[PDB]
């Protein structure tokens, strides 16, 4: 019982994208069982914002993810020392998002404090001029490696009826000692990034769903 | 009507991988609506294949995909014409196999026909040294550019208890005017595809099993 | 005296970019110790090209390269069985390119004998609009790895004031045994192609200079 | 006269590889005109150092380079507000390196203040493991981008006689506005990056040369 049907969220973010400094607190909730999530973010320094919150928005919790077919779950497992999340988002248009986040657990409450390092992103390209309108839904193929817990994604930002192509490489690293978990083999991760609310690029309401599960698709003899 | 419940497949590959020349030959058959299929490939020139043919099996049918959701299907409207698709897929440990293909239909025949060159495949890396077993499900990403179908995907090949992941980019194009397609809008395309059978690095079984659909999760207002 | 002050050079080209097929020819003289060399090249099939031939040019020479510093000439070594390189060329904007040469000797003529296949280079790039100008000079990192030499290089295509950023991934395979080659270690190749006359994309003459050398900048003790 | 043949340099370092914190301090000295300098770094928290300090040592100088043939000096021109760099390095193996640096100056003394991030570095490869043996001299391309100077690089990281490739994408902006600047042409610029001694993976000297040029190469008519 360490995680509760309703868990308090506190974020710290602190960053620079294209050389634009800025730092983002966020308070969120939801249910780590359900795999449901919102959270409010305010830009605390370097507002309004000169790009697209929606590369920022993926950096805002594994912990909610509804697991289905008894797959292990590395992230719940984790508590309470938690884990670590290290990304780097490859942008077809040459955007580079890195990112590192702590996830810890102070009685009801989950702290995330992260780090973002964003480089090349084109100056006439639609994150600099915050032109996107969200991502579509996505599925995150995970994998064990020795302990580690490995991510890809392809991802489509909505740049009007055209879509902005992005490459997830993640690594979730357990602070429990490796010998304590049941690791999960391959499998998938179904995931919903919306964005509900948005205000002078300095305030973001966002809403998460996750479902682990394997293909749907049944295989032959 | 021009697609039967039942199809025939024959296919003619031609390429180099790391400079080994080798010619395929496939004979096939599946059910086009219900998104399955089954190929016989005989290796005609270059055998024994000096690499793992799991490079080469999607290589070898996108007509046969199961549509959900009355998701409009670029591939079967495409007929009597047909449509061609082209494919990077860049391996994290450094191989990258780029390919080309014509698809045709004769009487309830469809003619593949597949030019594909492999570069710079690491010596020991389990490609070369023929170590695979076969490859994860999969989803494709596949969106509209201007009646130009994109597809990009993360797979996984099996190597033991590891897993090779590598990255499709992928285009596809009708020959038919782009007057007379109704294009989809973004969707996902499950996969499938099993190695049934193997000999002597000349002689594969493969079976695919495709189902084009939107995401599984809601969506909140 | 296998290799003269004065050669001459045939190439024959097919490939596919885009769904565009063509054939090329070349016609070509140069001396390979002075790294000097020259090509005019008819389109044979598909003409008029539907995108710039600049993509085209890098895969028109190895064997035309002033050594510098005794550097081992693996290309000259490799007469008379000759040698093979695979590239894939990845641009920024989304292209690939991908093809593989056979480079043959038979008294003073080189052949050349190219297959190309090029991938998702964007509608409205600088490419398929064929509004490119030619390419900067630049200087490919060569290096050996187990009898094979791999080159990485930076390219720059011109477009007006900007410049394309594409990337090479080159592997050259010598048809002579490895025992019969002195391997060189790590080096550079500072490479000029120039494009002299372009007529109705059809015909095209080239110019390049080749030197391979050491870094000019001392290394201090 | 901000600038003299003798310059002090005071860096400051923050970062996370593969989820391992550390800081470093940097006390260097140069001349910015002859394109030499030298830097003393001690690792100041997280040490030992459990990765190559090879991927760092970029990380430590874009004032101290000899400008050949009237080449603009962004870096120089840029005083004295100074410039910021934003770099992602891409290693083949599967590394990334993202980092930003703030360059100031306060009288004598350049003060750089880095953070760095690095994800997904392989376990069982080199860095990781501690094996490098340094980094081959480079040429850095340059080229302009609407007021950013833009670098791309292939540099090679010695192990044994291998040597492991990895790509810079680099992006420097002048924090003195664009239009007081004369923005240099695309250029080369030759970087030979020397560990003269390490000590207990907590302390490094660097010696650095860096000269700005255009091709060696001729242009004919």
């Amino acid at each position: 019982g360490l995680l509760k049907e309703s868990m308090r969220i506190k974020m710290y973010m602190e960053g620079t994208v294209n050389g634009h400094y800025f730092k983002c607190e966020g308070e969120g909730d939801g249910n780590p069982f359900a795999g449901t999530q919102s959270m409010r973010i305010h830009v605390t320094e370097g507002a309004p914002l000169p790009f697209a919150f929606d590369i920022l928005a993926p950096c805002c919790s594994r912990t909610f993810v509804h697991h289905t077919a008894e797959i292990p779950d590395f992230f719940k497992q984790s508590f309470p020392e938690g884990f670590t999340w290290e990304r780097t988002t490859t942008y077809e248009d040459g955007g580079i998002l890195t990112a590192h986040q702590d996830t810890s657990l102070e009685g009801n409450c989950l702290i995330y404090k992260v780090k973002v390092l964003g480089t090349n992103f084109p100056a006439d390209g639609p994150v600099m001029k915050n032109k996107s309108g969200g991502w579509e839904p996505s599925t995150e193929v995970v994998y064990p490696e020795n302990g580690v817990l490995c991510g890809r994604n392809v991802m489509a930002l909505k740049v009007g009826d055209r879509r902005l192509i992005c490459h997830h490489y993640t690594s979730y690293r357990s602070k429990k000692a490796v010998r304590a978990l049941t690791m999960p083999g391959f499998h998938f991760t179904d995931i919903r990034l919306q964005m509900l609310r948005k205000e002078k690029d300095e305030y973001f309401e966002l809403y998460e769903a996750s479902v682990a599960r394997y293909s749907d698709l049944p295989e032959k003899a």
